[PDB]
């Protein structure tokens, strides 16, 4: 076929993807600036293709309902064909894997705990073994569904507060959840990637910190439909920018050049 | 067709697959122990099939000679049909990639710098700053590649020096580079994976140590033959894997349990 526009979902996520301050009456691509905006550019160049960015219509990063079986997020953009590749934070995982493909990780990440500075906790097990501070995760990504799913002591026990906990200790998004810790005077701890936890702490009002290793150890890969033809070329663009050092460099562009906090 | 016993190809190498001390003359796998030996047997329950371990013919990770363009190591054995897999560890590259398919990763790892301990180097922009400090890579693997195809400033100059450097910096397997770093009162320093790294500092005598952070990030990935049968089901088994915590515990049974210097 002729060559098409490649319908690209991704998500506003800082520093992924942001709104340019007074670009919201602009068109197209220029309106974004971001860690993912940047790579989708480079992608895109690398594999030969023109791509229109779009903002997933629910904001959410994608989970598959218990009840209707539906996907949701920009995993179920990709199911449902609705967009062409997802290039965001979008987290690899098994039943993701089962459904849609996953380049090689552009990006490492684990589990990670954030708190206000002061809280007194310093591991997922000093969570688990109190009941005076509160904590959850993302609604409807990988972070919620690791807990649900795991056979892990610890997170299991965690996951056994968190499911029916009240009132609930889900966020909607990233941005709710930080908000949450800073109002909460070290009375709620938030659960979260490790890549946001890191930038965040380098944002002011630089009150945020990362506590205690990581949970797990993962990565965010560019998502395409099972079986779609650009897969294969995505998939070595990735791998070729890793060897570059490009995704070193964009990692410190957009979390440490930018550093508020020092 | 029938079942057959999958040809796993993987390398002696500590602490992935060693040989379990006096089985010299016993037969089959249970000759051998190590994180990757127990990594095969997991991901062969989860895929259901039966397999053989076998020691690369030519004691290589895999590289392609600029010459012949023929692949030696554990590359060449898939690619010329020899082995049905690699379960070793065998880092993801993009030209790797071009010619055999990888599992999303089971260990990440970058390139490090190996010192003998009070040896005055704190980063690679000191090793290349200097003349007194010898340092070198393993052959046929992707360190060297690495060097051989970076444009990175200071890795560039690394490799101008380490490629026309006498005698060879370079050495043949990793504990060759380790014995040189042992012996070399200091004068030498060993560029290798962080993974090798870690399991060495941890190994008597104690007397090396890792310097300054990683030059690179990535990952190993069992590898099979390009449109392999096997691939999908490996790829889910290593996530599975990945998500149940496994890939940890055995990180820590093979490194930090079997700890010797403290
Ligand atoms: O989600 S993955 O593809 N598989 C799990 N791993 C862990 C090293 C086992 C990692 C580690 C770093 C990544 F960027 C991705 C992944
Ligand atoms: O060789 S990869 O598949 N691609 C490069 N990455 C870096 C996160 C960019 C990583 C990071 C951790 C891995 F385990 C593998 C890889
Ligand atoms: N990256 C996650 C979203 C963030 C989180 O769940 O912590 C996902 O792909 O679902
Ligand atoms: N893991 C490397 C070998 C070790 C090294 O090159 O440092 C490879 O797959 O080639
Ligand atoms: C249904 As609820 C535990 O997220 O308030
Ligand atoms: C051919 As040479 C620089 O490895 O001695
Ligand atoms: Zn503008
Ligand atoms: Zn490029
Ligand atoms: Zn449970
Ligand atoms: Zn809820
Ligand atoms: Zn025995
Ligand atoms: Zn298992
Ligand atoms: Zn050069
Ligand atoms: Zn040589």
């Amino acid at each position: 076929g002729a060559n098409k526009t490649v319908v690209v979902t991704t998500i506003l996520e800082s520093p992924y993807v942001m709104m340019k301050k007074n670009h919201e009456m602009l068109e197209g691509n220029e309106r974004y600036e971001g860690y993912c905006v940047d790579l989708a550019a480079e992608i895109a160049k690398h594999c030969g293709f023109k791509y229109k960015l779009t903002i997933v219509g629910d904001g959410k990063y994608g989970a598959r309902d218990a009840d209707t079986k539906i996907w949701n997020g920009m995993v179920g953009e990709l199911v449902y064909g609705k967009a062409d590749i997802a290039i965001a934070p979008l987290t690899i995982t098994y039943v993701r894997e089962e459904v849609i493909d996953f380049s090689k990780p552009f990006m490492s990440l684990g589990i990670s705990i954030m708190i206000k500075k002061g809280t007194p906790i310093e591991s997922a097990e000093d969570l688990s073994k109190q009941t005076e501070i509160a904590y959850g995760t993302l609604d409807s990504g990988s972070t919620k569904e690791f807990f649900r799913r795991s056979k892990i002591a610890v997170f299991d026990k965690m996951w056994t507060y968190m499911r029916s906990a009240e009132p609930s200790v889900f966020v909607r998004t990233t941005a709710e959840g930080v908000a949450r810790v800073r109002k909460s005077k070290g009375k709620y701890a938030y659960l979260l990637e490790s890549t946001m936890n890191e930038y965040i702490e380098q944002r002011k009002p630089c009150d945020t910190m990362k506590v205690g290793g990581n949970l797990d150890s993962k990565g965010y890969g560019i998502a395409t439909p099972k079986g779609s033809s650009l897969g294969n070329a995505v998939n070595l663009a990735v791998l070729k920018l890793s060897e570059q050092g490009l995704l070193d460099k964009l990692k410190n562009k957009w979390w440490y050049d930018k550093g508020e906090c020092g």
